[PDB]
């Protein structure tokens, strides 16, 4: 495993980066000062996976806004609805979570048992890809289920964004005025609060940025993860995009060319 990793470290651009891993990598970095764009296959689809998650709360919230303490409902949560994956709801079977409880887990851990208890109370993946259009994204589509949604094949469109399709939609929705403002500051903080992207995009980051991030992955060749960065000593924030295919590496590897994503970007905003 040593050359490709010592080729994955020297790589100095995307182009590169996507070389040494011999994958397909999408990458979109945005000023959300200027507009201005840099990266890689920055229009070309890949599949969500768990990114989509973000949405999906932002979806929840944008209803909370015309239906006054829908965040404080209980929703049961049955032996029938727990997954594989479900590190928090785990806990409360036979009993109920509130809605913003539920949101807060499928942000920071994942939990896969929390995002389809939510898709139920919102109205499913035609509420969300609703809720995206109305936000101005005419890319991104929510389509299906867990754990089903991360069964992508080639050409299949279903549950997929681009990396500047995506890049936009953090700026509109965790920046911009899609939401009400005690909406989006909840939003940004649990993003800011997760805790599965230690060694992706915020291990190639550096202190003078505090950042928000969603993880993605499915177990053939699929990693992502997506980030806001705000600047600690003050000014506009950039957003980072990160999408990766790469089956002829380990999953470990995977995150490493994350964070190499994160170095490459870091010395581009310089």
């Amino acid at each position: 495993n040593a050359p490709t990793d010592a080729a994955i470290t020297a790589a100095s651009d995307f182009a590169a980066l996507e070389k040494a891993c011999a994958g397909r990598l999408g990458v979109t970095l945005l000023d959300t000062a200027s507009g201005r764009r840099i990266g890689h296959r920055q229009d070309e689809r890949f599949p969500m996976c768990s990114t989509f998650k973000s949405m999906l709360a932002a979806t929840v919230l944008s209803q909370a806004e015309r239906m006054p303490a829908l965040l404080d409902r209980r929703v049961p949560v049955g032996e029938a609805d727990l997954l594989s994956h479900a590190p928090v709801t785990r806990r409360h079977a036979g009993k109920d979570m509130t809605v913003r409880d539920l949101c807060r887990a499928t942000i920071i851990t994942s939990d896969n048992t929390a995002a389809n208890l939510l898709f139920g109370v919102v109205g499913g993946p035609p509420a969300v890809t609703a809720f995206l259009r109305a936000s101005g994204d005419t890319v991104s589509r929510s389509d299906r289920l867990e754990p089903e949604l991360n069964s992508f094949a080639k050409g299949d469109p279903r549950d997929t964004t681009t990396p500047a399709a995506m890049a936009a939609t953090l700026q509109r929705v965790v920046l911009g005025e899609v939401l009400q403002p005690a909406s989006r500051q909840q939003l940004a903080d649990w993003l800011i609060d997760n805790e599965t992207g230690d060694a992706c995009l915020r291990a190639g980051l550096g202190k003078r940025w505090r950042v928000g991030d969603k993880t993605g992955s499915n177990g053939e060749d699929a990693r992502n993860d997506i980030a806001v960065l705000w600047p600690v000593a003050g000014g506009a924030p950039w957003v980072l995009t990160a999408y990766l295919q790469a089956g002829a590496i380990s999953y470990e590897q995977r995150a490493s060319v994350l964070a190499q994503v994160g170095r490459i970007a870091d010395r581009l905003i310089g």
